[PDB]
């Protein structure tokens, strides 16, 4: 009874063959509907329906005032270490790379803390590699016991856990879990995972169920949109985060569209997702999940984030670095290059213009 009952039932249904039953009919009926199903959330996806972008961010605007009000949720991230085990073609960090490997002190760590504290932010997401020699739970552990210093909800994208795992970094103070599927499809998922703890897939995919269940409080899933047939693995995402929000009726599901960017290594994208094609996607998903955060990374340039801030979008990133220590060492190679290089302030700045409320504690969106 977990979501790989879901994946197991999906493999034969015919994407192809559902999309050339859809007709603008059905796109005019699914944006009169208060509830979709996630068939109506694919129809969303379809080509069909990019003649009703306007309706549809329209709605997705109206939809995320309702429910979030006219304020953005601020947050950074924080690398502390970058060894890793696996050979996933598409990172940075992958294992065959060249780079400085580095695992921040827990006084590197308190500084850069404090110098992220001093932007205003309160949400942090930390990250690391997979490298249990290196960078184990009990050294997450123990930056968790230095961030609570300084924020008041901190945030793990790290390598998937038991639930007894997520069960004691929660004790120590963790309050949320990101954590990307990748790709969906099960054979491109062993492609795109040639080697490393990371190949299982069935471990990766039920993480966000181990987490919920040992009591997590938010939760934000994702496709990495280059891997595989966009539509299909937005699909699987949004289906994934409905899936997620009926087992845990109280857990707060989020979804992030993040691109494939340029990085070390230079394994270029197996497919091409456009700005238009990340822009029905947001839209789709907001009218599926009003209730549910869309965050927003600086892979994207500063002028579509921008553009973004009215369309669904509930939670942005600034002031980023993918780079261990790179906030003070600007030659530090990072996971992935960023695109939108603005700090805390000049997006904050960016939100008030737009009569948008930057906030900076996720209770305040409302
Ligand atoms: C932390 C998250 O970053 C994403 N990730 C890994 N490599 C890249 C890349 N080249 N470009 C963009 N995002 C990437 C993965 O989805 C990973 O889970
Ligand atoms: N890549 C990670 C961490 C991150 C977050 C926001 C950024 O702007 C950059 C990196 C994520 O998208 O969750
Ligand atoms: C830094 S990538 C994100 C954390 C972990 N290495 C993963 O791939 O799940
Ligand atoms: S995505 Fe995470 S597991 Fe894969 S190489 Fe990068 S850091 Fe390592
Ligand atoms: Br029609
Ligand atoms: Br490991
Ligand atoms: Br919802
Ligand atoms: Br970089
Ligand atoms: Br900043
Ligand atoms: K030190």
């Amino acid at each position: 009874g977990t979501f790989y009952d879901v994946i197991e039932d999906y493999r034969h249904f015919d994407f192809a063959a559902y999309f050339a039953k859809v007709t603008d009919s059905d796109v005019r009926r699914i944006l009169r509907q208060d509830r979709l199903s996630a068939l109506d959330f694919l129809t969303l996806l379809s080509p069909q329906a990019e003649a009703y972008l306007e309706e549809m961010a329209q709605k997705a605007h109206r939809l995320t005032v309702q429910h979030f009000g006219r304020t953005m949720l601020l947050y950074t991230p924080l690398y502390l270490a970058n060894y890793c085990v696996n050979q996933c073609v598409y990172c940075g960090f992958q294992l065959k790379n060249k780079l400085e490997r580095k695992k921040l002190t827990l006084a590197e760590v308190e500084q850069e803390a404090q110098l992220i504290a001093a932007t205003g932010l309160k949400h942090i997401l930390i990250l690391t590699g997979e490298s249990r020699q290196h960078s184990p739970v009990s050294y997450i552990k123990d930056c968790v016991n230095i961030l609570k210093k300084y924020f008041s909800s901190i945030s793990i994208e790290i390598y998937p856990l038991t639930q007894e795992e997520y069960a004691e970094l929660i004790g120590a103070g963790v309050d949320g879990l990101t954590i990307y599927q990748e790709v969906y499809n099960e054979e491109v998922y062993a492609e795109m995972h040639p080697a490393g703890p990371k190949r299982n897939y069935r471990f990766r995919l039920e993480a966000p169920e181990r987490a919920c269940q040992a009591g997590m409080r938010t939760v934000n899933i994702g496709a990495l949109l280059g891997l595989n047939d966009w539509r299909q693995e937005a699909f699987f995402t949004g289906l994934h985060a409905d899936y997620l929000q009926r087992r845990f009726p109280d857990v707060e599901v989020s979804i992030s569209p993040p691109r494939m960017r340029p990085h070390l290594g230079g394994f270029p994208p197996r497919v091409v997702v456009s700005d238009q094609n990340l822009v029905q996607y947001v839209l789709a998903f907001r009218l599926f999940m009003p209730r549910s955060g869309i965050t927003l990374s600086t892979r994207e340039n500063g002028r579509l984030r921008d553009a973004m801030v009215r369309l669904g979008v509930t939670k942005m990133s600034a002031g980023s670095c993918t780079a261990v220590g790179g906030r003070s060492d600007q030659e530090a190679v990072g996971q992935f290059q960023i695109s939108d290089e603005r700090t805390v302030a000049e997006v904050a700045a960016m939100l008030y213009a737009q009569g948008y409320q930057p906030v900076y504690k996720d209770w305040q969106a409302l």
